[PDB]
């Protein structure tokens, strides 16, 4: 009938937590703590720095400070007007996200108890709600010192997910990992909304696509729709399915509704597929079920979605190397597309703030090009807005299930707080087209039973997975698997980001000047869990790079940021260029990564602020649609052209030396669609050196490099080579 | 801080059991029983026999006069001063062995119910025990007749173990076998105490060989540390390890705790591996880990326990019979070791003595040269 919002201004009571944590409204107000106003959705952090009571965590050594929070306790509220509700109406508290272990009170009588957050939380207050001014409580307690109410299993110690994310259900990066900052948080980070459910409602439509026909526009879509419906109802209500596109109606079907739950299947002519990007276009409709009185025309419930008539299929190999990983293939509407695309990390280490990042987060994507994006285990379950964009964009979404590095409990409770959190998160995401497939020795009830069989039972369309310094070392360029998961290269954040996130006196990396030597502040955002002074580490990656490439690492910082970045821009370029060349054979690449999820030192290529490192631009342009690339061969290099396509395209390519202008190759080539060709093979360069790749396709030209020789390379040189050729800055 | 012995004189209480068990402390009192002094460890026929209510069950045909008591219930009853507790400090009531199914009561309130006589059994009674003397109440009944409370499956009748034995978590040989004779008994065969944790204490310190080189004399030993730790006490306690062997220490590492529960790996040198009869040395190091204060030097627990460092490997056979049982071979140390040994059936039809034979039933695998020994189901 209506949707209340909950969101907006809260009161927030902060205390450390007693030995006895605290689970009542009455031990809430009596705790002796501090009062501050806060904003739902948020963080606690954010509320206390609006306070003035925490520094900016994203500067300097600022995240260590926050440490003492971890063991307090959380205490939201707030009143409400009761929405107007009749008789055999529902009234239902919905919470998008509760972080984490909470009691929700309504007018001091506790409707629920939360214990997962990244899933939605629903409580029926119909029969506690009162008429005028009502009062909510939600007395979170602390996440960290939960963990000391199990008993780890051997195998759960001493993996890199901490021993803290072991038995609770949260975003393993939240307690510290190698690419997103230690903070753990708390508070309601999404949503809280008043729910208003007629006595005939709609519990859930879900909408499957049996079969397409792409060349002759046709599909057969089910429809799976389970109601609430009250037998006095029953052959009283017709169900209004409504197919649609861009405001005009595919198909209207009407049904007397004589069961609470059932099938319709349509047969739909003059539809479009919904293909990923390259291989079409992502086209979607409007799927519209609305509950309405055949008598009085009451709508009693709508449920919309836009929808994509689109068919999975997770070929796998059976020859080379059978059953080990990255040995298969999407098979997308019948056809082997190659996979392109990054890894999804957290989009903020204060996950409120995730759903105003989303939009520009996508767009890089699509920059990018990225025809598949796959969502790190890492990382909190994205919210519908970030699959209906992948929806509109055409990126297929490979989804994990909140799973961290190492193994986890084989007993029922663990066992049943996560087919809980499997069966909420498959019915909530499995009509989007974009989703694609879900991912999980061979004997962990986690991911060879419980994930396996809510898929089994209520997502039946996707397969499922149980999968838990020179760039041209033959560790890269010898990997066996056809789906390859890149490890990325680090790379030093543009220098705008720099001055942003350091203290003045510690934007340069050298302490004390000393070359090799990194100071306190940057070893912090080379994400140092536990403020361990140390020297080394993660950091050395850096300068290790640059000092395989140009030799020596440069003492100027801007001359220093340049290299690493042109490093990472040369490496993640070659990884891309090396997994498209070697087509048939590979069936995709997803990099580490595309974004950032907090000001760091990272080997992302464009960090939390939107600052697009050099490796962004590179792999750019070799993610187009039609590429030409160079590889390295066995007496000199192959000059090729990939198609990530469904048609044919004809060009001229042309390669030159940048350097001394000699033109090394020049002539048409036909770029057969959905594989890639062997265009010629380029005689062998002298010395040290790059190439300029310049073709033309359909009156637009397309520019691509390839840097021969073998390093050490002069930076001033190289750096002369990236300015001569024109594509880059 | 303390563990505190409940052993010694208790009162115990017998009766026949009622249709409807007696499972509170105002019915085991209200039933007509006799009262007779009990010793705890031990087991209820050892009480009766030293009141001379029954005979030497060891000699002649006497050992089928107990039938009768094994459908009588057992009320052990004893007071006991509460030990000193302080804010945060858990007392935790520690069974070794309660045979079988009791209602355990502390100053007339239930901490807890036991229905497994091979595990221990530990109760927080913290928020019931009183200041001064308290009462702790331990009402058993017949193991015998709580088999009826289940339903068998075909497969568990008719097999050479009782069919009382099927549904519970007792013996099997205690209902009689062709070695050990039928005496279900009951009682507390094992130490009860009252023990005082500390809020930073230590849950569990698991030790693992990693790998070991005998020849070079080096070790790679894991220790897997769970732990109780307040947040307020996060990077405020520090772990200690020590490894040592015959007084000298050979090694001693600290690490801040930072988290509950952490791995801690140590590469050892010096160090002999721990061997089986005949194949070298059994060398056992002596390893503690202790939570001590960083800044007052208070430690909060120690757990210490005498480890080898050793692998073990199945190596099954692959070509004859390969399945069946038997085709297999220890693997001690990367050594293909040859098993010669006894084994194991229970030390006493009265398991509160069993104790008082392991030394001397030990030594007979000494004497004898068992380097394994199968301690039987």
């Amino acid at each position: 009938v209506s949707e209340q919002s909950l969101n907006g201004r809260w009161t927030l009571k902060f205390f450390p937590q007693p030995a006895v944590p605290v689970m009542t409204i009455e031990g809430a107000e009596a705790a002796n703590g501090i009062v501050v106003d806060a904003v739902v959705p948020g963080n606690v952090e954010i509320d206390m720095e609006a306070a003035g009571l925490v520094e900016d965590p994203m500067v300097g050594n600022n995240i260590y400070k926050l440490r003492p929070y971890e063991g307090y306790q959380w205490y939201y509220s707030r009143t409400f007007a009761a929405p107007v509700v009749t008789e055999g109406q529902r009234l239902v508290l919905h919470f998008g996200g509760i972080d984490t272990f909470a009691e929700v009170y309504v007018n001091g009588i506790k409707v629920g108890s939360a214990d997962n957050m990244l899933i939605e939380h629903d409580y029926d207050i119909t029969s506690v709600v009162k008429e005028g001014e009502n009062r909510l409580d939600v007395i979170i307690r602390s996440s960290v010192m939960e963990a000391q109410n199990h008993f780890l299993g051997t195998l759960s110690i001493g993996n890199f997910s901490n021993e803290e994310s072991a038995p609770v259900r949260r975003a393993p990066s939240t307690y510290g990992w190698d690419i997103m900052p230690r903070l753990v948080s708390a508070g309601l980070w999404r949503d809280v909304t008043l729910r208003v459910e007629n006595p005939v409602t709609i519990v859930d439509a879900n909408w499957v696509t049996l079969s397409v026909n792409p060349k002759a526009r046709e599909a057969s879509e089910s429809l799976y729709l389970q109601t609430r419906l009250p037998f006095e109802m029953h052959d009283k209500v017709k169900a209004v399915i409504t197919i649609s596109r861009d405001g005009r109606q595919i198909l209207r079907k009407e049904a007397l509704m004589r069961k609470f739950a059932n099938l319709f299947t349509l047969n739909l002519s003059g539809v479009d597929a919904w293909w990923p990007r390259g291989y079409g276009e992502p086209a979607l409709y409007t799927a519209e079920v609305s509950l309405v009185d055949v008598t009085s025309g009451k709508i009693y419930d709508t449920k919309t979605s836009k929808i994509g008539f689109r068919t999975v299929k997770l070929e796998l190999d059976e020859v080379n190397l059978p059953g080990q990983p990255g040995q298969f293939q999407f098979i997308i509407n019948g056809e082997p597309v190659f996979a392109k695309g990054t890894n999804w990390v957290p989009l903020d280490a204060l996950h409120s703030r995730d759903a105003s990042h989303v939009e520009e987060a996508v767009q890089l994507m699509v920059e990018m090009n990225c025809n598949i994006v796959r969502c790190w285990g890492g990382n909190v379950y994205e919210d519908t807005h970030f699959f209906e964009l992948c929806d509109k964009y055409g990126i297929m979404v490979w989804q994990d299930f909140a799973m961290g590095c190492g193994n986890y409990s084989q007993r029922d409770n663990f066992a049943a707080a996560l087919e809980k959190e499997a069966i909420s998160v498959v019915v909530k995401l499995r009509n989007h087209p974009s989703l694609i497939l879900w991912s999980g020795p061979n004997n962990d009830r986690v991911s060879r039973q419980v994930l396996s069989r809510v898929i089994y039972e209520f997502d039946p369309t996707r397969p499922y997975l149980p999968s838990s310094g020179y760039y041209k070392d033959p560790f890269y360029t010898e990997n066996p698997s056809q789906f390859v998961s890149q490890i990325g290269y680090h790379g030093c954040p543009n220098r705008e980001t720099l001055e942003r996130m350091f203290s003045p006196d510690s934007v340069n990396p050298w302490q004390n000047g000393v070359v090799g030597m990194w100071n306190d502040e940057w070893q912090t955002k080379a994400n140092r869990i536990y403020d361990d002074k140390f020297q080394g580490g993660r950091n050395d990656l850096m300068t290790n790079q640059v000092r395989i490439i140009f030799g020596e690492v440069p003492a100027d910082l801007d001359d220093f940021i340049f290299a690493s970045q042109s490093v990472q821009a040369e490496a993640m370029k070659f990884f891309v260029e090396l997994w498209r060349g070697r087509r048939p054979y590979r069936t995709g690449i997803i990099w580490w990564n595309i974004r950032d999820g907090w000001p760091l030192l990272s080997d992302a290529i464009s960090d939390y602020w939107g600052g697009k490192k050099q490796a962004f631009y590179y792999m750019q342009n070799v993610h187009h649609d039609v590429c030409c690339l160079i590889n390295p061969a066995a007496n000199g290099y192959m000059l090729k052209v990939d198609n990530n396509t469904l048609k044919d395209f004809e060009g001229v390519v042309e390669v030159k030396d940048v350097a001394s202008g000699k033109q090394v190759f020049k002539g048409k080539f036909v770029s057969k669609a959905n594989q890639m060709s062997e265009i010629a093979t380029l005689p062998m360069q002298k010395g040290q050196g790059m190439l300029v790749i310049s073709y033309r396709i359909e009156g637009n030209e397309y520019f691509n490099h390839y840097l021969y020789g073998e390093p050490p390379y002069k930076l001033d040189q190289y750096r002369k080579w990236v300015k001569k050729c024109g594509i880059y800055e």
